[PDB]
């Protein structure tokens, strides 16, 4: 019955806090340290097998800390995301969907420069994705594509939006308290941003690709324990048109990454999870334009997060 369809539903409510620190050592030599912190007020997942139907939505505060040699700047910004996915049994292991995300972000900047810049960010993804599950084997995989387009309004800083398409390929296998997969990733985009009067500063075309793989630990009388690493490489290619020396000018990025995390129920309703990112990218040009100390721009990244849910 459709009435009685509205309230089969189970999923979750939680909260979360993300802890980044960023330090940057650019083409200039010097340290760009970056601290971060997110807080996931609320964030609900809402599943209704009814329907075959997932929704989620996250409400989160942003504050975002820069420090550099005579400069600082401070962030402060209010997150949302709306995630509807509509799936689709398929039989035999196999199933189907679509996923379709909205983000919007408003923040303020706060510098020796700026007081109160007004940024709106508005993101939204389209992914179609196949899924399969053989239960002979224990084996199967996830797969989707995505179109992604991100607007960006920064007034004064002008406007930027980033378009693009993405692919993920991720096989997967069971066996006894073991998990094992390898996320295969690529990205193509293209990157346009203007100043207010139409003056361009970027004008490039960016693709990325990665392998990741993963594996996974269910103890018997607790959680799941897991680690990810991820190598890739990206690159953006400007047109004669970028701005600010950058004409013509490519970027190769290298990016290693690696994860430890760790989630366990705690009694019928709630479900905990801590986690550990390091990052390590770094960045060189096809050509410097004459100010740079070096051709070398690395990042290194620490990130903490910690995540409490309570199932219904
Ligand atoms: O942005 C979309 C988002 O989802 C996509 O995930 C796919 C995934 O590839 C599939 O494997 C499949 O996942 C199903 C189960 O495998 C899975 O266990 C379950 O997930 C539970 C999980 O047990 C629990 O941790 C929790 O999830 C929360 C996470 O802990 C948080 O980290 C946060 O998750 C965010 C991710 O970190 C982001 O990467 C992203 O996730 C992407 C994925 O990259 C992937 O494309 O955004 C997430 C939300 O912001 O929030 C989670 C919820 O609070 O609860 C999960 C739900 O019970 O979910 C699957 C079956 O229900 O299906 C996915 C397609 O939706
Ligand atoms: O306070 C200003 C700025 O100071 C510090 O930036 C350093 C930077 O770390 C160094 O790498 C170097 O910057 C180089 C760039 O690497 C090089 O690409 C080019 O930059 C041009 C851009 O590529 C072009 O897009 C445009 O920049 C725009 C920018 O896209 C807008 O977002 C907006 O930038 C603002 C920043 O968002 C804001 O954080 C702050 O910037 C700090 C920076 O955080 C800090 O690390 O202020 C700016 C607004 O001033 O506006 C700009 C301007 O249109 O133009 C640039 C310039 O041609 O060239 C630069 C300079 O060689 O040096 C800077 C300064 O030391
Ligand atoms: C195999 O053929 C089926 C292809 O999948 C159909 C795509 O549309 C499915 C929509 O599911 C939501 C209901
Ligand atoms: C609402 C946004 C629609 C934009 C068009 C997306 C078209 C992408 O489809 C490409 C192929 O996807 C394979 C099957 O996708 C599953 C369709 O079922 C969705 C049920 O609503
Ligand atoms: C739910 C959407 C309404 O909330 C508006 C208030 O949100 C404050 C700013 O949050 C950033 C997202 O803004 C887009 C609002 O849809
Ligand atoms: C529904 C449509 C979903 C189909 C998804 C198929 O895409 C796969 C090494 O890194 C290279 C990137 O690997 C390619 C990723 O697919
Ligand atoms: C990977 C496509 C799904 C088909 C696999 C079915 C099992 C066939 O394996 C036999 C070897
Ligand atoms: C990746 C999909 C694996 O599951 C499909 C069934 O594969 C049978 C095993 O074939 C040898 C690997
Ligand atoms: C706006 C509606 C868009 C929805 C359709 O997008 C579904 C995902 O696609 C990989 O996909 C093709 C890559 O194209 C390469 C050159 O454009
Ligand atoms: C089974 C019960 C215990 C067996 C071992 C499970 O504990 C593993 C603990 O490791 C957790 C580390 O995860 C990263 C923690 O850092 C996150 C920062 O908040």
């Amino acid at each position: 019955a459709f009435d009685e369809s509205f309230f089969s539903f189970g999923g979750h409510v939680g909260t979360s806090v993300e802890y980044e620190d960023k330090v940057t050592r650019g083409f200039n030599n010097t340290d760009k340290k970056e601290k971060t912190i997110t807080n996931e007020v609320f964030n609900f997942f809402y599943n209704n097998p009814q329907w075959n139907f997932m929704g989620f939505y996250s409400f989160k505060i942003e504050n975002r800390e820069q420090k550099e040699p005579g400069y600082y700047e401070n962030e402060d910004g209010i997150k949302q995301l709306f995630s509807l996915n509509k799936g689709h049994d398929l039989g035999n292991g196999w199933a189907t969907g679509l996923i379709y995300e909205l983000e919007y972000t408003r923040s303020k900047v706060y510098s020796p420069d700026v007081s109160g810049l007004r940024k709106n960010l508005a993101e939204h993804s389209i992914r179609p994705y196949l899924t399969y599950w053989n239960n002979d084997y224990n084996m199967g995989f996830y797969s989707n594509l995505e179109y992604l387009l991100s607007k960006e309004d920064r007034n004064a800083w002008g406007k930027r939006q980033e378009q693009g398409y993405s692919a993920l390929f991720k096989p997967y296998k069971r066996f006894g308290n073991w998990e094992v997969g390898v996320e295969f990733y690529y990205q193509i985009k293209t990157n346009d941003e203007k100043q207010p009067d139409g003056t361009i500063n970027e004008k490039s075309d960016f693709n990325e690709r990665y392998i990741e793989p993963i594996v996974q630990y269910s103890f018997d009388d607790a959680g799941t324990l897991y680690t990810r690493v991820r190598v890739g490489k990206n690159e953006t290619k400007n047109t004669d048109r970028s701005g600010g020396g950058n004409a013509g000018i490519n970027y190769f990025k290298d990016i290693r990454k690696a994860t430890v995390g760790y989630e366990q129920s705690i009694g019928e309703s709630w479900v905990a999870k801590a986690e550990y990112e390091y990052a390590n990218e770094v960045e060189k040009k096809s050509r410097l334009s004459g100010w740079e100390a070096r051709n070398k721009s690395e990042l290194t990244q620490h990130t903490f997060y910690a995540q409490a849910l309570y199932r219904f």
